[PDB]
């Protein structure tokens, strides 16, 4: 059964690699992700939540993702290096999953977004004019130095940091919210990820995950694909989420 | 087919009367919100939210509400006096009903709120301890004029006043957010309604849906109910939340 | 000269009238704060920043507080128990002070708030409609939990957890902000302690420093009384500041 | 006595130019600001707080500027295209000034900021990482998309957006605040503006009232200037602060 290892530098890797060979694992080594990560029945990533949205981006298929941290802090991986011999000899020997959902930009055609589609503006410190609309209806209309469309997933990044609510991982939603917006009252929108989100912008970015952006004015269409993210059902993801979230920076 | 008609001041009521019998149905006037509601194909009621929410907790079984609103703002009504006799037939005709959960606090066993359970001190300028645990892991412990445990639907009530996101009526789900925490960083959790709520504080009020108030000591379970409220259909119930919304005051 | 030494617990006690044993200062124990205490050179009190706010209620021309923070956490201390012998020596030789102002109201006369007056329903779960007016001109007119006025000293405190920003100790200024406010967008604003303030609601009661409270309808005023609280010097209080306020809880 | 006319389209232009002719007052025109602008008794801006902005930053030495907003609303102007003419010829005679202070910045020397100096990330959506101190302390160490240092006159700017409290305009006091921050637990801090400022960031740029803006990599200071703004008096500046803040957008 094929594992691929994927690794910012030299940390640990020697260790991972002689903990797949224990446990009867063909293994190859992965200094940048590539599409051929989706030949190997699982993933063990290697340095942070930062590394594993590089691999996701190199993926439509996902196979299972373990991931160990090097860090301090992080959302979406299993283990540390410290206790990952253990927690991988669970994870490979269970073999159960769990899959959270993708969204997808209609600008950024075929890249996918686990966290958010942000929405800024091209120059820096200039103040851009947003107008959303979902299934239709106007949403809310807006100045601001940009605007978030993240999953739940994604609620403890960037959507965060903008004042949005932590939501759990399991309960499956969009966190519309602006980034500095420039009127006396506002409020975030949690609505269900089946709605088709749209924004509407002159002079603006589009960011995929903080990795793939492209430029666009006039309008672009947002909403669940047809393929998530898979990783190894984590049995304390849950109980982990309000701690990981009480110490972020 | 008779139908109740509930109401505090006399509002259109001589006119909501005599849009009924135009629609051939019999009418019971309500000076007040009765148990004896039960026994009805369907309640109007007339005049706000508030007269929705007291409606409710003298029902367990409930009969659908066409809630017509003759103030400024109402989340939960169907029309105003200017249209109520157009949607009201729309309404009775077709029959078709949505219901959102009502949620169930141990303090008070056969009470049931469709906003919220809160938890706030008995004394004013006082805070109380509260500690949160969600399915019997520890989320929080928190100093505070209160606590609130809230469904989606009262997203936009109480919960929105402390600070909390505008979640839309059709995402079943729990909003958990501090009245007032003395504490540098805090955050509104969001998580799945099919999970077990746990309010842990001394010298505290619990208040279902701004109604029904009970002193309690130690230890109260907040889950959700297997009798929920019941509306007829909205078609535009997502539409209007966006507007309603902003005029809140 | 002579000093009057306020305690809650009899725990540090003798160390601390052994201290000013050998620098000629005479000492009187005090179980609970009194009026009596406007009769010493200066007055140290033992326990938190309450110990303090208790002491000031009952002095309106104020001896300087040297502050010892028994447990706690708190920035109206001077020193903690394991320092105070070195810091005392140094704050009753140099005999250097520093005064902040407190406010008075129009519902209770005589009596005076370092931190904050606080305006709060009668009844808790219950929002009063406040309506404020700073030097005559209409602010603002809300419903609320409640509704602060606060110092900078203050702003620490209650206005802290209602969403405030923190002011630094050397800034005279009136913080203005509502508890939970059932309205769309609000703002807490700072102003001028040279203002007359002015609250008015009905059902309601005013609190100063969270210590003395009394019933009230119609209209109170907050001004700035002439009489301030009195503390030796801190120099390290604007330092000390910002890594006590990341630690409240 | 002779005024310039400052403008950015021909709006109400003409009827201005007959106004000042009527209180003979030679009148030249200005297609936009120039150094030139230094030359003259008073200045009559013709635009919105933004067009007010830009003549400033042409100011060393500032003589009376009014401004007509033609726009919205306006924090920095005085009269609507209705009643400019009463109020013009009211403020000439009287001939009163207020001086509100601007800020020099340590990175491009000879420019002036009334509203801020915001320190933004270089490349958009990609946060920074600014250590703020203020007369040598280290107050604050945050990750973030940028920093506000306002002064109270810029606090219903890009601060209000970024979460900020409304201060008065004549409560002089910097406000320091960030967009976006990536912790759990912030808060703005309002100091004395007789306080140096201080701000250490990499990969940044450092904007004054959103107009000239330089690449910077190391650490900047910020403090108050040698030469203020300068306005007529605005005898209802207090008055309309509050119902202007109200409809930001
Ligand atoms: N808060 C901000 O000012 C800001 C700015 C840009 C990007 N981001 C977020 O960072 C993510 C990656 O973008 P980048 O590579 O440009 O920056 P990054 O990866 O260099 O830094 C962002 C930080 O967010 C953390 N992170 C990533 N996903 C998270 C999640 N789902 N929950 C909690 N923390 C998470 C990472 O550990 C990292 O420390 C994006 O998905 C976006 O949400 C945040
Ligand atoms: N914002 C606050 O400070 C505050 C305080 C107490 C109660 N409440 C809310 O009021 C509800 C009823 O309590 P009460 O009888 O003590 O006061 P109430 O019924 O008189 O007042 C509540 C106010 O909010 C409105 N409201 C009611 N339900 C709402 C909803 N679901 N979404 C948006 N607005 C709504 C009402 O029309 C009214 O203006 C509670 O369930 C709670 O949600 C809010
Ligand atoms: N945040 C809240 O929900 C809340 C509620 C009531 C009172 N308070 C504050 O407590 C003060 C005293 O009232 P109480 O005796 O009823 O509560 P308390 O004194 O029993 O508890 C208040 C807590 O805040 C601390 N504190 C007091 N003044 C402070 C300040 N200026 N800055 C930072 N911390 C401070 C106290 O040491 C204590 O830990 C009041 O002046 C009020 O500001 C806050
Ligand atoms: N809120 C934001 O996301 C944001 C972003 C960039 C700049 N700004 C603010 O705008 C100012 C000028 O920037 P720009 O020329 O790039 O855009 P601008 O001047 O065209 O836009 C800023 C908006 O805020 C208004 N404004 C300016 N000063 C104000 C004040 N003191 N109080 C209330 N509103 C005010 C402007 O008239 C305009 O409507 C800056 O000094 C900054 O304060 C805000």
């Amino acid at each position: 059964m094929r594992a691929a290892v994927v690794y910012k530098t030299d940390g640990h890797v020697k260790r991972i690699e002689e903990a797949l060979k224990r446990l009867e694992v063909e293994v190859e080594l992965f200094n940048q992700p590539s599409e051929e990560l989706e030949n190997f029945d699982f993933i063990v990533s290697v340095g942070g939540d930062g590394t594993i949205l590089r691999i996701l981006q190199k993926l439509k298929r996902c196979p299972p993702i373990f991931g160990i941290n090097t860090g301090r802090v992080g959302l979406l991986t299993h283990a540390s290096p410290e206790n990952f011999e253990v927690e991988l000899k669970k994870a490979v020997e269970k073999f159960e999953v769990e899959r959270f959902p993708r969204v997808s930009c209609s600008a950024m055609p075929d890249v996918l977004a686990l966290n958010e589609i942000a929405v800024l503006s091209r120059k820096p410190a200039k103040m851009i004019d947003v107008a959303l609309r979902v299934d239709g209806v106007e949403v809310d209309r807006i100045r601001c130095d940009g605007f978030i469309v993240a999953t739940q997933i994604g609620s403890t990044g960037y959507a965060f940091s903008a004042g949005g609510p932590v939501v759990e991982p399991y309960l499956e939603c969009f966190i519309l919210i602006p980034i500095a917006p420039f009127r006396f009252g506002w409020k975030p929108y949690v609505v269900s990820m089946e709605r088709k989100i749209e924004v509407i912008a002159e002079k603006a970015i589009v960011v995929a995950d903080g990795q793939k952006s492209v430029d666009f004015d006039g309008e672009i269409t947002i909403e669940k694909s047809e393929f998530p993210a898979v990783f190894f059902k984590n049995e304390k993801r849950f109980r982990n989420l309000f701690g990981k979230v009480r110490s972020i920076g």
